[PDB]
């Protein structure tokens, strides 16, 4: 019964937060706004069907739009937000229909004053799934109506191309998740009824489907009681815990403790070390991602470059026309998670033989076999979003082209061939691993931890399959989250750890012992913050209001883990120095340290800059978001990945051909140009965005007409520095990474034993 009490905690956290986040899924299902049968004038004539909205949607996701600009504050920002820009046009309509723009202010005030309390009650009929709103509302749902087929025929004078939709891009009829109809009446639709529950009072409820979001006057929607409210008590917990989990990780000794005594720094030959077929070939695993990292960069340089030359590339032309931003950001989200996450799969494979003891026969077959899987799903899956965005594609679209869910823009076989390539990937692992498992008495010890989390990799990814183009959008935005939120997350702040604990004991730097403990108090501080953390994704989203509550406390209690960071970092700065000059992996640890750091700046106070609710009501949507976004991902998941890659390097490679200079400046650079283009540009414009949203109304701040703002532009344009300086870095890293094959190592044992 070794580390019993600290397992009952660990799967007790597991147990309640899995449930109350299962139950909160269950609440946002049954409150969640509808999506009536029929919604109809007051003469009864029906002008949209559960059916139509769907479809809108599809079409919205069949041209990733998403990766363009938002919907209720998901998505891309080089568009607007569609919602609270339906909801303008919908309200201005309503406003001249009960006009009859000149009108006194006296006047206006009057009718301003009449739409509001019209479009704020609820004509939602629960009994029967049918919705109908007045003529001053239906006025308005024509000027949307109108609105986007100019805008999805003409375009929106900022980077969205002309006339993208097309009947000629999907069948007479017989359209896969979009229906029998006009394209682009649908679409209208969509973003109408989005627009529709953020400005609609919830049944009985006095706020509406969204939490008065976004915010926006003229239809009355400012900030909630509950948003204010939970600002304040989620950091007073937050305090609260703080103390109470300080004092319980210095009365236990929480943390890991040094395996060696002063002076008694464990020799590191590697030249005598135990290497494998699968290892090595795991090694040109490492370069690859390295290259990924590069292109992905490229891309994310293409679409800074957008912001300020719209629709070019200076002056060239294919660039826009086969890569505009939309196509580029998916990529560059489907790329980062890419190059990351495989870069943790290699490292699995990599140490598996460590763990048993032995090559697996037909591992390299296996691992060989893996990596041409990946490289065609990526080289694929990219293919099929550019025919699908295009319409190359007919109902293949969703199974081939793009989803049209920021982050989870690949088809769902893609999607299937994700998934075989991590049960493959999971099985290569168990392989090399299950004597590992076998001589692990403690079922709960080293091996059996970093063989539970690995599987994680694979099943948690099953949870996207519960969405689907019909699925109404607050509830699939819920699963969506369970992907980027939890999932993401899960396969570094659990896999990662816990392979990092397991080679520094390997390294015979930390107890065995002192370690184990240590991922438990972790784990359950993660895990007990994070589940239900996941939540400040849906205080925006058309979630219930209790999720306001619920993600702005336990999302707070994130930070805690991050405090004993900047702190454990310098205990590995400090085990680096223990280990001389001649330190074998003195650039593993700079990572490995820039990772801690930037995990408590990039997503502990950045992150935190837009948690509060108070804040998120204007800044949800924003510039501020991708400020913590890079800050956090590269940050911290980037530097991890990094910090693992040339841990891996460094056991293939010759000694005698490593040179770790070129990292430091690799290490330096990256560093640099990505606080740079934090602090320098996107920062700022955040700031900007938010007061600009404060002031006349969030569809002011999202609006094109923002970013031509020649104090944003300036700001943008000078985020060529530091992307300038970010992109150096990478490239010395791909430098070294590719001549780098040119001195490899090659297998000391075979199927043997070491
Ligand atoms: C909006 C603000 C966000 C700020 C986020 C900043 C993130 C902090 C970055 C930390 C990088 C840590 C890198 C490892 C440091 C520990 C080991 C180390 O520094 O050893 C250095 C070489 O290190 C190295 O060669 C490692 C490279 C160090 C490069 C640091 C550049 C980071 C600048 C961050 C501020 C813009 C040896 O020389 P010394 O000056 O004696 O080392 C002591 C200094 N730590
Ligand atoms: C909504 C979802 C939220 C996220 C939930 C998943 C999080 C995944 C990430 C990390 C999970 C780490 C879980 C570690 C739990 C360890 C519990 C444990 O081992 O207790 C053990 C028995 O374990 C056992 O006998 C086996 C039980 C533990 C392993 C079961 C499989 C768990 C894999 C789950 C991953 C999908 C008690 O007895 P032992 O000490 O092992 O045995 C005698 C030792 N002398
Ligand atoms: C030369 C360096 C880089 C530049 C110039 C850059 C630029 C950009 C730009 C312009 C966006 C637009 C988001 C939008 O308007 O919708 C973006 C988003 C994003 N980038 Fe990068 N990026 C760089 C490096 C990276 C790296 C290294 C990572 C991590 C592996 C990363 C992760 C992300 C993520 C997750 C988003 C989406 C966040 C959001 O939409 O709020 N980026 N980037
Ligand atoms: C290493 C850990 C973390 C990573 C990699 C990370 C990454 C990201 C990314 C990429 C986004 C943009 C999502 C999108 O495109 O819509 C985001 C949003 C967000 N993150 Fe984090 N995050 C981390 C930690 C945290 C923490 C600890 C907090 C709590 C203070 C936090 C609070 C938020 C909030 C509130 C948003 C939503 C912004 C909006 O709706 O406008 N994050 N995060
Ligand atoms: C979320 C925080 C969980 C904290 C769990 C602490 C469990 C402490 O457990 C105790 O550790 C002592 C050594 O420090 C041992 O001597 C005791 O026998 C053991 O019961
Ligand atoms: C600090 C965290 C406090 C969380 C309080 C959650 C209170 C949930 O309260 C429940 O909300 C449901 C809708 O989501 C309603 O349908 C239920 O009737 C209501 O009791
Ligand atoms: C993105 C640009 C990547 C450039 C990588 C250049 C790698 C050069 O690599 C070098 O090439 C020489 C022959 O030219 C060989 O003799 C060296 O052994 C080899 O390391
Ligand atoms: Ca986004
Ligand atoms: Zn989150």
């Amino acid at each position: 019964t070794t580390n019993s009490f600290l397992k009952s905690i660990l799967i007790f956290t597991i147990l309640i937060s899995s449930t109350v986040l299962l139950v909160g899924g269950y609440w946002i299902f049954k409150e969640m706004a509808p999506r009536p049968k029929e919604v109809r004038s007051e003469s009864g004539e029906v002008l949209m069907t559960k059916e139509t909205i769907i479809g809108g949607q599809a079409v919205f996701q069949k041209y990733g739009l998403m990766d363009y600009g938002t919907v209720l504050g998901h998505g891309s920002y080089m568009g607007p937000d569609y919602t609270a820009e339906a909801l303008k046009v919908y309200t201005e309509g309503m406003q001249d229909y009960k006009a009859k723009a000149d009108l006194t202010d006296d006047e206006k005030s009057i009718i301003r004053e009449q739409v509001i309390k019209e479009m704020r009650k609820n004509r939602y009929n629960p009994v029967t799934d049918v919705l109908v709103l007045t003529d001053a509302q239906v006025y308005g749902l024509e000027k949307v109506r109108d609105y986007y087929r100019d805008v999805f025929t003409n375009g929106d004078g900022w980077g969205l191309k002309k006339g993208l939709i097309k009947e000629s891009d999907m069948p007479k009829a017989n359209r896969a998740w979009v229906a029998d109809s006009d394209q682009i009446q649908q679409i209208a639709d969509f973003f109408f009824w989005t627009a529709w529950l953020s400005s609609t009072l919830r049944i009985g409820d006095e706020i509406t489907y969204t939490n008065n979001w976004p915010y926006y006057e003229d239809a009355g929607n400012t900030m909630s009681f509950s948003a204010v409210w939970w600002s304040g008590a989620s950091v007073t917990i937050l305090i609260l815990f703080i103390g109470i989990i300080l004092y319980v990780f210095y009365r236990y000794q929480l943390s890991m403790q040094e395996a060696y005594a002063e002076g008694k720094f464990p020799v590191i030959d590697l030249r005598r070390q135990p290497l494998t077929p699968s290892q090595v070939k795991a090694g040109k695993y490492f370069v690859v991602v390295s290259a990924l990292f590069f292109v992905q960069t490229m891309f994310g340089a293409l679409l800074a470059h957008y912001y300020t030359e719209p629709d070019s590339f200076f002056g060239i032309n294919w660039i826009y026309d086969i890569l505009p931003f939309n196509i580029a950001k998916g990529y560059h989200l489907q790329l980062a998670i890419f190059w990351i996450a495989t870069a943790w799969l290699g490292m699995g494979i990599f140490i598996a033989p460590l763990v048993g003891g032995q090559e697996p026969k037909k591992q390299g077959l296996l691992v060989d076999l893996l990596f041409w899987a990946l490289v065609v799903l990526v080289g694929g899956s990219m293919i099929g979003q550019w025919l699908g965005v295009n319409g190359y594609l007919g109902n293949e679209w969703f199974l081939l082209g793009h989803q049209g869910w920021e982050y989870i823009e690949l088809g769902r076989i893609w999607q299937i061939i994700l998934v075989v390539g991590m049960l493959l990937w999971l099985f290569i692992v168990f392989r090399g691993v299950k004597r590992g498992l076998k001589r692990e008495s403690d079922k709960g010890g080293l091996i059996h931890l970093l063989f539970y989390s690995a599987i994680a990799v694979p099943f948690f990814y099953i949870f996207a399959f519960f969405i689907q183009p019909d699925t109404n959008f607050t509830m699939a935005d819920f699963w969506r989250w369970w992907i980027i939120h939890l999932w993401v997350e899960g396969i570094f702040e659990v896999f990662a750890v816990v392979v990092i604990g397991f080679l520094l004991v390997q390294l015979r730097l930390v107890t065995k012992k002192s370690t184990v403990r240590a991922l438990y108090f972790q784990f359950t501080i993660l895990l007990g913050s994070g589940v239900i953390g996941i939540g400040h994704h849906y205080y925006y989203n058309g979630s219930p209001e209790v999720w306001i509550a619920l993600g702005a406390v336990f999302s707070a209690l994130e930070v805690i883990p991050l405090t004993l960071l900047i702190l454990e970092a310098y205990e590995q700065y400090k085990m680096m120095r223990d280990g001389g000059a001649n330190f074998p992996y003195k650039a593993t640890f700079w990572f490995l340290i820039s990772t801690a750091i930037w995990n408590l700046v990039g997503a502990g106070v950045f992150g935190f800059l837009i948690n509060l609710p108070a804040v998120s009501y204007f800044e949800h949507g924003q510039f501020l978001t991708p400020a913590h976004g890079h800050a956090a991902m590269m940050g911290v998941y980037g530097m991890f990945a990094i910090a693992v890659l040339l841990y891996s390097l460094r056991n293939i490679v010759k000694p005698e051909a490593w040179n770790d200079k070129w990292l430091k400046f690799s290490c330096w650079m990256l560093n640099i140009g990505l606080a740079g283009m934090v602090v320098i540009t996107l920062l700022p414009v955040g700031i900007l965005q938010m007061k600009e949203a404060f002031i006349h109304g969030y569809w002011a701040s999202r609006s094109p007409s923002f970013l031509q703002q020649d104090v944003v532009q300036n700001l943008l344009l000078v985020r060529a520095v530091p992307d300038t300086i970010f992109l150096i870095g990478v490239v010395a890293l791909l430098v070294f990474a590719i001549k780098a094959l040119f001195h490899l190592r090659k297998p000391t044992h075979g199927e043997g034993e070491e």
